DNA sequence: CATTAGA
DNA sequence: TCTAATG
């Protein structure tokens, strides 16, 4: 957590690089298990050699550990950090809709900057255009105070359209968080669950609503179960318009809401942890259900859930307000 | 780890 | 169809 710190950081620096700038999925995957394993290790690595005894720790990496231990740096890292191409790649990547694969390509064509991409809007797809369009706004955090204004609007139309809907804004928003990165609305309806052959409209009606009143302003991608957009709070009585915000709405079979909600509410740890416990408690939990364990090794058979409680009850735990689902 | 775009 | 990009 801090004793193996630099080593793990150096290493991830390294991994991240192969994966992006290079297409070394392997080396990339290499640096990762290593950083992983050096990370668990309970002692101060004092040398490659010592490290080296670890699993995943080969000669390539150990060598790296010595240099880093030896001097407070590493050339390779110094070199990559300098590297205009790689730099270029790292940056393009901040554009929404630009993964590495596109970053490389663009670079190749020589589009290394924001300005570049503008001049070349034509080489970009809708998602990418939008992302470009909102590069600043997308990068900016969402203050809760705003999160409260968006949530408010959202539940309102949802309800106007059909009173049968159930919506929930998940994420750190749900867990307290002073600000968030984007809004995640989990949607469902009684008339749609596991079997009941869809109702693509169910997603549609809603988006259409939000659009109709100018809450939604663009669509990144819209499918029958997952819509991915951009929204904006009504710019007041002037002098202050709101930043463009990413939103995602997703339909869910009512018979799997709460686990979904559960899950998506996080946190990553509270989850893993509550999850590990259902194992003892004789269960299995995942983004959609909760099944009882069967001695033979594994088992099936989804228990029925009507609320975040049911899941709790089942693993015979203390109901945890989202607020403190921190871990 | 599953859903969407796009070519 | 595959492959990229999100989350
Ligand atoms: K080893
Ligand atoms: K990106």
């Amino acid at each position: 957590e801090t004793l193996n710190g630099g080593i793990t950081d150096m290493l991830t620096e390294l991994a991240n690089f192969e994966k992006n700038v290079s297409q070394a999925i392997h080396k990339y995957n290499a640096y990762r298990k290593a950083a992983s394993v050096i990370a668990k290790y309970p002692h101060k690595i004092k040398s490659g050699a010592e490290a080296k005894k670890l699993p995943g720790v080969g000669t390539k990496i150990a060598e790296k550990i010595d240099e880093f231990l030896a001097t407070g740096k590493l050339r390779k890292l110094e070199k990559i950090r300098q590297d205009d191409t790689s730099s270029s790649i790292n940056f393009l990547t901040r554009v929404s809709g630009i993964g590495p694969s596109a970053a490389r390509k663009f670079v190749d064509e020589g589009i290394k900057t924001l300005e570049d991409l503008r001049k070349n809007e034509d080489k970009l797809n809708h998602h990418q255009r939008i992302g470009l369009k909102y590069f600043g706004d997308f990068e900016k955090r969402i203050p809760r105070e705003e999160m409260l204004q968006m949530q408010d609007i959202v539940l309102n139309e949802v309800k106007k359209v059909d009173s049968e809907y159930i919506a929930t804004v998940c994420g750190s928003f749900r867990r307290g968080a002073e600000s968030s990165g984007d809004m995640d609305v989990l949607l469902t309806h009684p008339s749609f669950t596991s079997e009941s052959t869809k109702q693509p409209k169910l997603l549609h009606q809603v988006v259409e609503q939000l659009q109709k009143v100018h809450f939604i302003t663009d669509t990144l991608s819209k499918g029958e179960t997952k819509f991915m957009g951009v929204c904006q709070l009504p710019s007041k009585n002037d002098e202050k318009e709101y930043p463009h915000r990413r939103i995602d709405i997703r339909l869910i079979p009512k018979d799997q809401y709460y686990c979904g909600v559960l899950y998506f509410t996080g946190s990553d740890i509270f989850n893993k942890n509550m999850r590990a416990h259902a194992l003892e408690k004789g269960f299995t939990i995942n983004e959609y259900t909760i099944r009882p364990l069967g001695v033979t090794g594994v088992a099936g058979e989804p228990l029925p859930v009507d609320s975040e409680k049911d899941i709790f009850d089942y693993i015979q735990w203390k109901y945890r307000e989202p607020k403190d689902r921190s871990e």
